[PDB]
């Protein structure tokens, strides 16, 4: 199976594949921060 992606819309943080986080600000998963 496949997973989410960067700059890809998501309804939750579960859609995020890896190193990604659902950001309601951009309406899609964004590259997680170091902090």
């Amino acid at each position: 199976s496949e997973c989410g992606k960067f700059m890809w819309k998501c309804k939750n943080s579960n859609d995020c594949c890896k190193d990604l986080v659902c950001s309601s600000r951009w309406k899609w998963c964004v590259l997680a921060s170091p902090f």
